[PDB]
């Protein structure tokens, strides 16, 4: 049945209401980076090398000094309970199964110490969203410190939520017996979130934590956060669903790489579907990519299983695209292989 990502999306689509596939699937406004995000990962073209000896291909590498078995994790997707009954607690599970990590919503539909329980051994992260109340926002911080999550990937870009048409159309909510459990969704921004933070609120929150910026689309700003003593960037549009028609991932990459010069890891995540997807980001020089949808489809599929299988089917998809471009591990993957 199910054998590449976009069947697991066609699935969903197949099985769930309409506002939550719809919640899930879309962009901001006309979806035009939406579409991009995948496109531009067409656009680069893969040079392989031939002759390398790729007997036994090693997936490996490390997240802020951190192991794990594939460059490709979990990004933070709200309210993953709509999906499938277990939500987050499936899908630490899978990321536990898996040896890679998960990055955990804010406004997940299960509770930092609940997922922690669930995943002990589960590498995790807590993406975090600056609230007006900083209390709040301070308890969300110390009690992924306390359960063992090992960074804060700090959401930049929403200081309003972005405009996604069928969710006003469908008067999108959640379901009643669900809440987001660490305590209609723009309104719910508009109430909860501030959106007045700037830099001084990054000076703020530099807990001892690693903290990546999420949300970085300019060098010069990918420069200020490494100024202001953060450990990474992770180069995202949202998943296309804050501002519209900005570019894809991929292709601003390249100038944020570039612009750190080094001193922090580079991330990435929007439109990655294939395991070439992976290689192209690591070619141009980011340490991972992250997943968001691909995992909701997973869940409404079959939970737990569900998101192990599509994390398997890429990293399959990745080894062989490796493979098939000469590249035994992660570190042998340079710049040359992309144009
Ligand atoms: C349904 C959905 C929910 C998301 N929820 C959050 C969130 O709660 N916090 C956050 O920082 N980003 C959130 N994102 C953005 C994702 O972390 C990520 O940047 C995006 O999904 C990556 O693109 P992809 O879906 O093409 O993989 C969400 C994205 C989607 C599609």
């Amino acid at each position: 049945r199910l054998i590449c990502i976009n069947d697991y999306e066609q699935h969903a689509k197949s099985v769930l209401p309409k506002s939550i596939y719809d919640y899930y699937r879309s962009g901001a406004n006309d979806e035009e980076t939406l579409a991009d995000n995948i496109a531009a990962f067409s656009r680069w073209k893969l040079y392989p090398r031939m002759l390398r000896n790729v007997a036994e291909t090693d997936l490996s590498t490390s997240v802020l000094g951190q192991r794990v078995s594939m460059p490709i994790c979990v990004g933070a997707t709200a309210m993953q309970r709509m999906a499938h009954v277990d939500g987050e607690l499936a899908t630490v599970r899978a990321c536990q199964s898996l040896g890679t990590g998960m990055m955990l919503s804010s406004w997940a539909t299960s509770s930092i110490e609940e997922v922690a329980e669930a995943g002990p051994e589960a590498l995790r992260w807590l993406q975090l969203y600056i609230y007006k109340d900083r209390e709040v926002t301070k308890k969300l911080v110390r009690q992924a410190e306390k359960m063992g999550y090992k960074a804060i990937f700090v959401t930049v870009d929403t200081p309003y939520l972005g405009n996604r048409l069928d969710d006003v159309r469908n008067r999108f909510k959640l379901p009643p017996q669900l809440r987001m459990k660490n305590f209609g969704l723009a309104a719910y921004v508009a109430k909860a979130i501030d959106p007045s933070i700037s830099w001084e609120d990054i000076k703020w929150l530099r807990t001892s934590l690693p903290i990546v910026a999420k949300g970085i689309l300019r060098g010069d700003d990918a420069r200020e956060a490494v100024k202001h003593g953060l450990n990474g960037i992770l180069v995202s549009n949202h998943g296309a669903r804050q501002l519209d028609g900005v570019p894809a991932t991929i292709d601003v990459l390249p100038e944020i790489v570039e612009a750190v010069e080094g001193k922090v890891e580079v991330f990435l995540d929007g439109g990655v579907r294939k395991g070439t997807d992976v290689l192209k980001a690591l070619a141009l020089g980011a340490k991972a990519v992250f997943v968001g949808r691909p995992i909701v489809w997973g869940l409404a599929f079959q939970g737990e299983k569900g998101v192990q299988d599509v994390l398997e089917i890429l990293k399959e998809e990745f080894r062989l695209a490796m493979a098939l471009s000469g590249c035994q591990n992660v570190k042998v993957i340079d710049k040359t292989l992309v144009r």
